């Protein structure tokens, strides 16, 4: 029923509830943010809201505030008509928390009061209910909706005509009957999704054409309740309640596939535990479907040769942006000669299938230990793969069809444009794919472009003179191998990644989202549990919001008023339960004193290998230590202990010792105790979790709880109700009576495992796991926490196979290991202050392990909660990361210019040498001329520079032209290569009267700026001393009337420039510093005919002698010297120019 | 009996599945070898195994999956290939003429337009490898290869095809031809085809589209049967290197990969059964409906300025099938009190 917004004309918008701290917490940053970025600029606030402070509570207030907004600008734009509706998301990982939080927005909206009375009248609230919608999945969206809607949709769309939709639905219909059973629950789940899928199809198919029914009134309702996100499409909700992988993948409507990530603008995106997020994110980006290069490109090369867009309106300018690529693919098939299919040479390439590994910037590992070929064989018409290079050729395949669905990308925009002007950018995005995939007949790409377009259309570049960072490119990886069921035939099956869960994250709130990510530890310093702040805070800047102190010190405040543990005797207590292997040893004795040999047989009898029995000792040690301190306890009743490993019937034999010493102690002390054995997130989701309530409601005693610290992620809140008749007085409230409307505790006693287990994996695919892997090592590299050697190594491993083991061997010598372990133990102990009911005294035990990581935690603690302060004192009490963490990114800055360097001189060195090349190239030496330090780290040449501890300059050791993996920086090379001022003796270059004044009217730096960020030794060595050296010598020759000219793309790079001079015809070149050398006099001389060269030393000694060189390098008469040598045109001691240099070398012209 | 309906829906997926990997791992190096309970276990499993390890010759089985086959450990076996000296006791014989109509009138619609551009852009270029394995094949799809070129030229497939007619736009272009003599059309008026190099596009409105759908159907039709003798060819070059369905399988696979033609792996599977089964469509040959057939091609929208050629084809009639059955070499008693009807 449409309950007109009308009822909110007198409503007064003015009156609002009192805000508690959080709530101005909230505001005062997007006010502020309205302010400094204006309204149409999106923004990231984390918030660091801890456990039971209710950070639920104020994120549904303040969902609530907006809608309220969006009603009174609805109210006030009816006069203009220009309904700018703004949708509200409140995203998250579990289902069980989307379907809480609107349970929780639509009781607030109930029974939200303001001085005593009712916010909203019945009808008011009616209104706002109808404007929240919940898109679950399609299996449970098609099986919530009734028998009755469901035959009203088929009836009113005619559905009910085709005999397998009938069937289909009948056979759903009935499985509900029986779905009690839980065989049956499965298989109607995946009943149910299949055929709500075809349905949307085929309603989809029916609305696209001209039969297009008329929805309304039962009809209608019935739709929007088969599909919710209908309601969102008519305005009739702005509020959506989804997941993660729901918001991503998108939902259905009466007409077509919505995706939130292609319609941010002025989106407000409420997501619950945000940290979390960059692993459901990497999931769903690692679940990519594969693709073949080859046969990609070749389907590419040939549809395009040909096929064309029609000259209608809406492709005007489409045309232009495939042009470069259709260039690009003939260049490519001519190159590769595509005519032929490919194979493999070599009983190795038969024997395993090759694997080959890019981060696309400067990583590259392949498993075959030779360097893999790739040559044409015209009398066998093949491509021979046999041990050009093939990482070459998968590299810039890569590039052409990443290439090609970005100028899809574009050329749907482009259509979208037109269209427009011709008389809704996601139902034309449908309409603008289609029409440009049939035209040129690649009707195959149209999945690729699909799934692309959400994830990377949100989109700086993969060059130097951009801001480079794996989290734009992401990476790839290649299997080569054999077609199925051809044995002469390979296929390229690239996977890409071509963005992380941070990069997704900048993109939409560059897309102008506004997200508030309220987690307790939202900002965890790592990259691997959480998205990347560092990279954040680089691309957003001002829009990545942030609480100031005395922000975080309200919240500091509001925390201990709710939480006063100091005021209500509430007493945290600590154990950092060390091995005992006594003890251990007496308990298995006293467990089977049969065994006369204690140790092997009785381990045998746990089924301990004998390499594992002194870890299975040690930590079966702390944790029954820990057990036994807990039951001592008089008063403590519930534990919960998180372990490594999950005890299911795998561990069958030492979850019966643990019982017989459950069992002995609860006998000795007179309590009883339970045990929950195998308590994953299945099992206490299902029937475990009521179990445990009932027994700590109904019965006294004590209860332990065995879990992990993945299963208690994804679990229910580890309360429950509070009998007082059996509790009494042991209980202590630590919040204010007003807020304790149902009495509730949680645990009072935990034992804490120390986390190992820290590395993320994808159990979708192998692929998927492979490439969450190299995600995560080309993470811990862009963060600066692992060498480029380390990382490579670490990859090349990744790919050999690695062992789970060994990844996560590898992973701790990380200090981001320690931050994950840090962030999984602080979230462990903030399940125990969820509720306001507390034990006098609370029990803390924790593996020894974790004192030392724990006693090295440093960040501010106003924000941490009780039991993690607590934790934290106990372990400094016993008595880095940003200087190895410098080090690293120093070689990581040099090895990515090293290699991009070379890359992009091998480019200038094609023939035909691009103008973008030609033009980032001098990009590149203008930026190094004018800023050759910089106070801040740039965004878009960051990688020419390094963070140098010292300002202005740097030590080094390295080769620039072997290794990048083998460079070391600072204080690890005292006595070493200076990156300096002093080193190119600027300074003294400045000193000549010509020079100055051209580097002055240039812009360029005469002095170095004593700043932190220096130029990398790859650029200070190859690309400054000899950008200096051209300048100085086109400044001194220019001042003798000379002039100069750009050499010609077919020799650029090989020489500085051309200059002509008054009474000279032939060409003259010239060569700056500051037989390979023979091959390129020959170059030149063959197609421009004959020249005078100039080779020239802009700084030296003048006292040398002019030496006149023929072709050979070989001294000669000046009249037959082709070459002419000026060993110093500028005195190199006092800066004077060399004018005798400059008569000699205008003799030398006027000779011809 | 609802439970049943779908346990067989989520069975027969699941069946398709298991049998599918099955295959895979046989197909690699590392196959499965099958003897004692895993063998006979397998066996049970796939009745067709027992027919490819020769454990079994005699088969019961419906005359739907007689035409369609039936899977075994290694691949899927069709009878209909394997027909030389195969005896065979059709009940209710002349009840099979309308089975095997029923099956041949499932086969999956193909797009012209998009089938023909997609052969012309691959032909034009792409090429065999000169290995014993395509020895004399390439010159097979010599001739296949000038007529893509001559076709397309006369044709200018570099442009997509729309309507420009409000008739054609209003009311969807049915086009029926039994390739012979009989063709009708759904349109009133006679449909042209018109390249408009200005607007880049051809343009149906109101050369003809019949001739265009015509000669587009006998390059598709052509191109099948070229596959076909392709891979009798390459089974023919196989054999000389040091049986029929196995090397059938890998002769397919690496044809359409050299060609960059993968796409058409589904259609040229359907086509062996029903037409490698096997004279030709010109006067000077044995001329009958019962062995060419029919062809229905729908002209709609894909977007709204884009057209598709949806043609559905006949190519043998039931009669043609059990003709070409008889002359495979099978010995056919069709028992029926009426066989002769």
């Amino acid at each position: 029923m449409n309950v007109s917004i009308e009822e909110f004309t007198h409503f007064d918008f003015q009156l609002v509830p009192e805000p508690s701290p959080l709530d101005l917490v909230i505001t005062e940053p997007l006010k502020n943010h309205i302010e400094v970025n204006g309204v149409k600029s999106g923004a990231l606030l984390p918030l660091p809201f801890q456990t039971g402070i209710g950070k639920t509570y104020t994120a549904l207030n303040f969902l609530l505030q907006q809608m309220l907004e969006q009603v009174r600008s609805e109210l006030k734009e009816e006069n203009t008509g220009k309904k700018s509706k703004r949708l509200l998301y409140y995203v998250t990982d579990s289902v069980d928390n989307v379907v809480s939080a609107k349970a929780d927005l639509l009781k607030l909206i109930e029974k939200q009061t303001v001085k005593g009375e009712p916010r909203f009248t019945l009808e008011q609230q009616e209104y706002l209910k109808a404007q929240i919608v919940h898109l679950p999945n399609q299996s449970e969206q098609l099986l919530q909706c009734s028998d009755a809607v469901l035959n009203d949709v088929l009836i009113g769309f005619n559905l009910n005509a085709e005999r397998d939709v009938q069937a289909e639905w009948s056979a759903i219909s009935g499985l509900r009957r029986h779905a009690s059973n839980p065989e049956v629950k499965i298989s109607l789940n995946r009943q149910a999704g299949y055929f709500y899928r075809n349905l949307i199809d085929r309603l989809q198919k029916k609305q696209k054409g001209a039969d297009r029914v008329l929805l309304s009134g039962s009809l209608l309702a019935s739709v929007e309740t088969l599909l919710p996100g209908e309601k969102i499409r008519n305005g009739s909700a702005h509020v959506a309640f989804l997941t993660t992988s729901k918001f991503l993948k998108g939902f259905h409507n009466t007409r077509s596939r919505y995706s939130p990530l292609r319609d941010l603008s002025g989106a407000v995106l409420i997501i619950d535990e945000i940290d979390k997020q960059n692993q459901v994110i990497l999931s769903e980006l690692c679940k990519q479907q594969a693709q073949d290069l080859i046969w990609a490109i070749r389907t590419l090369r040939a549809n395009f040769r040909d096929h064309q867009l029609e000259s209608s309106p809406r492709y005007d300018k489409i045309e232009d942006l495939f042009e470069p690529l259709r260039e690009r693919l003939e260049e490519f098939g001519t190159n590769w000669n595509l005519a032929f299919a490919f194979n493999t040479e070599g009983a190795n390439l038969n024997e395993r299938p090759v694997r080959l590994f890019s981060d696309r910037s400067f990583t590259h590992v392949s498993s075959a230990t030779h360097k893999l070929s790739l040559k044409s064989d015209f009398l066998r018409r093949k491509n021979l793969i046999f041990s050009g290079l093939l990482t070459r050729f998968v590299n810039e395949a890569d590039v052409i069809y990443q290439w090609f669905l970005g100028t899809m990308r574009k050329a749907v925009f482009q259509y979208w444009e037109n269209v427009r002007g011709l008389e809704s950018l996601e139902g034309t995005f449908q309409e603008a794919v289609q029409s440009l995939l049939t035209h040129f007949n690649l009707q195959e790409f149209e999945s690729a472009v699909y799934e692309s377009f959400d994830t990377r259309g949100l989109r700086k570049a993969n060059k130097l003179s951009s801001s480079k960072s794996y989290h734009h490119t992401g990476l790839k990886l290649v299997e080569v191998a054999h077609n199925q069921g051809t044995r002469d035939t390979v296929n390229c099956k690239a996977s890409f990644l071509n963005t992380s869960p941070s990069g997704v994250l900048a993109d939409m709130v560059d897309a102008g989202a506004v997200i508030l990510g309220i987690s307790a530890t939202a900002r965890a310093d790592t990259v691997i549990h959480n998205f990347d702040f560092k990279y954040l805070n680089e691309r957003l800047g001002n829009k990545l919001l942030s609480l100031s102190r005395e922000q975080k010190q309200r919240v500091n405040n509001y925390y201990h008023s709710r939480r006063n543990y100091k005021d209500n005797g509430v007493v945290l207590t600590v154990k950092y339960l060390n091995s005992r292997d006594a003890f251990l040893d007496a308990l298995l004795e006293e467990y089977k004193p049969e065994a006369r040999s204690s140790h092997f047989i009785l381990n045998h009898y746990l089924g301990i290998a004998e390499s594992e029995q002194a870890f299975v000792r040690s930590w079966l040690s702390k944790l029954l230590a820990s057990i036994k301190a807990f039951i001592s306890s008089p008063d403590n009743r519930y534990m919960l202990s998180l372990l490594n490993r999950t005890l299911d019937t795998t561990r069958q034999n030492i979850n019966d010792f643990i019982q017989f010493c459950c069992d002995k102690w609860a006998k000795e002390f007179n309590v009883k105790t339970k045990t929950f054995f195998g308590v994953n997130a299945d099992w206490m989701r299902l029937v475990g979790y009521d179990e445990i309530s009932k027994h700590l409601n109904t019965e006294l005693g004590k209860v332990v709880v065995f879990s992990t610290y993945a299963s208690m992620g994804a679990g229910k809140n580890p309360d429950y109700a509070v009998n007082l008749a059996l509790e009494g007085e042991s209980l202590i409230s630590v919040a204010d009576v007003t807020y304790s409307t149902q009495l509730r505790s949680d645990i009072d006693s935990i034992y804490l495992e120390k986390p190992t287990q820290l590395l993320l994996s994808d159990d979708y695919s192998h692929t998927a796991n492979q490439l969450c892997q190299f995600h995560q090592i080309l993470s811990l590299q862009e963060n600066g926490e692992l060498s480029p050697k380390s990382a490579e190594n670490w990859c090349r491993q990744q790919l050999m196979g690695m062992s789970r083991e060994r990844s996560l061997q590898q992973y701790h010598q990380t200090s981001d290991y320690q931050s994950a372990v840090r962030k999984y133990i602080e979230q462990a102990v903030g399940r125990a202050g969820r509720t306001s009911l507390k034990r006098k005294q609370i029990l803390l035990f924790v593996d020894s392990g974790l004192k030392e990581i724990l006693a090295e935690e440093s960040r501010d603690p106003s924000l941490f909660s009780h039991e993690y302060v607590a934790l934290v004192n106990k372990a400094k009490s016993a008595g880095d990361r940003a200087v190895r963490r410098l080090f690293n990114l120093a070689q990581r800055n040099n090895k990515d210019g090293m290699l991009s360097i070379k890359a992009l001189v091998h480019r200038l060195h094609n023939q035909p040498a691009s103008k973008s090349d030609i033009q980032e190239w001098q990009d590149i030496r203008t930026q190094l001329l004018r800023y050759p330090t910089v106070a801040f780290q740039p965004e878009r040449f960051n990688r020419l520079y390094l963070q140098s501890m010292t300002k202005g300059y740097y030590r080094y050791q390295g080769n620039l032209d072997g290794d990048p993996n083998s460079f070391e920086f600072f204080d690890r090379v005292p006595y070493g290569d200076m990156v300096s001022e002093e080193d190119c003796s600027l300074a003294t270059l400045v000193q000549n009267q010509y020079v100055r004044p051209w580097f002055e009217r240039k812009g360029f730096a005469c002095s170095w700026q004593k700043e932190a960020n220096v130029m990398t030794p790859i650029m200070f060595t190859n690309i400054y001393k000899g950008a200096l050296g051209e300048q100085a010598v086109e400044a001194v020759l220019t001042a003798f009337d000379f002039t100069f000219e750009e050499v010609p793309n077919s020799i650029y790079e090989r020489f500085d420039n051309r200059v002509i001079f008054a009474g000279i015809e032939q060409p003259i070149w010239l060569d700056s510093k500051y037989e390979g050398y023979s091959s390129k006099i020959a170059l030149v001389e063959e197609e421009f005919g004959p020249s005078k060269f100039i080779y020239v030393n802009a700084l030296g000694d003048t006292s040398k002698p002019i030496r006149y060189l023929n072709s050979c390098f070989v001294e000669t008469s000046p009249q037959l010297a082709k070459v002419i040598e000026i060993p110093a045109l500028i005195d190199d001691s006092n800066a004077d120019t060399n004018r005798t240099a400059v008569q000699e070398l205008i003799k030398w012209l006027h000779h011809s």
